[PDB]
């Protein structure tokens, strides 16, 4: 009775092009941006926080915490300068999502990433749930002010090593990323409650589904909704020690498919099956050319 004729990428592609699949939700994480030269910011093994000792922190995790930021914002802003990407070129995976949008198939992209590449690739605010926030906008932290500043303004402050202060009230201005101690945006919960009633396919790309509540999203899909993981490692299965998890491989598997490899290569393989490879190549090459040519 299952919706996929077989538990393979080919089965997913046939399902996507059938009349049964009209609304796709993408859940994406750091694995979709590594080929753009942006390392994973939740990983202690990616060499982003190896030299925090210059910042003289009371403990290493203080730099992620909101109360420490509001008291001592300088370490965060110096780290932001050190980690600021040298270019923002979205990957094949980002542009595959733009094609889903262009084809009328994209219900929503939920991202754990803060790098803004989804927006550069042409996903609009309405299409996006930035579950961990984003650098795309920043706000004055004073509750009576909340003046919004664009990334161009925040970048200038970061690179000139001037602690960003609100022009209206002189309070700190903070990028709209979710620090430890802050709540996830209300938009995440609002959109989840509606979108998961409407989803025909979950495309899970570049996330190991380990950080909550973003990981628990997969259990919100209807039981029939196929779920395709494109990721370097299998993820989302039930923990044998702790315990709607992914079932790729048992005799009871019926809807979950794992494609294990680089996110770009998986999206390229899917686009090829769909007949979209030329469209995707042309889109990526033209957008990359435009980005390379920024003068
Ligand atoms: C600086 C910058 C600007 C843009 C547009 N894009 C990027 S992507 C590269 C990168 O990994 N950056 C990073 N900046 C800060 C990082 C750690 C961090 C520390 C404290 C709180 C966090 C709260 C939430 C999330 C992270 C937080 S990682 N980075
Ligand atoms: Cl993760
Ligand atoms: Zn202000």
């Amino acid at each position: 009775e299952r919706l996929l004729d077989e538990l393979t990428l080919e089965g997913v592609a046939r399902y996507m092009q059938s009349e049964r699949c009209r609304r796709v939700i993408c859940l994406v994480g750091a694995g979709i941006s590594t080929s753009a030269g942006i390392p994973d910011f939740r990983s202690p093994s990616t060499g982003l926080y190896d030299n925090l000792e210059k910042y003289h922190l009371p403990y290493p995790e203080a730099i992620f915490e909101i109360s420490y930021f509001k008291k001592h914002p300088e370490p965060f802003f110096a780290l932001a300068k050190e980690l600021y990407p040298g270019q923002f070129k979205p990957t094949i995976c980002h542009y595959f999502m733009r094609l889903l949008k262009d084809k009328g198939l994209l219900l929503r992209c939920y991202t754990q990433n803060i790098d803004t590449l989804e927006r550069i690739a042409g996903l609009e605010q309405e299409d996006l749930v930035e579950a961990h926030g984003t650098f795309y906008t920043s706000h004055c932290v004073s509750a009576s002010c909340r003046h919004e500043y664009p990334l161009s303004w925040m970048k200038e402050k970061i690179f000139s090593e001037v602690t960003p202060k609100c022009e209206d009230c002189q309070s700190l201005v903070k990028p709209d990323i979710v620090f430890f101690g802050e709540s996830l945006p209300a938009r995440f919960f609002s959109c989840m409650q509606s979108d998961f009633l409407k989803v025909d396919l979950l495309l899970v790309m570049g996330t190991s589904l380990q950080v909550q509540p973003f990981a628990s999203l997969i259990s919100k899909a209807p039981l029939s909704t196929p779920r395709l993981l494109i990721n370097k490692e299998k993820a989302g299965q039930s923990d044998p020690f702790l315990g709607g998890g992914m079932d790729f491989d048992s005799k009871k598997a019926y809807r979950d498919v794992a494609w294990l490899g680089e996110c770009d290569q998986g999206c390229l393989a899917l686009a090829e099956l769909l007949g979209w490879k030329k469209e995707l190549e042309d889109l990526v090459r033209r957008e990359h050319a435009s980005i390379d040519a920024q003068s």
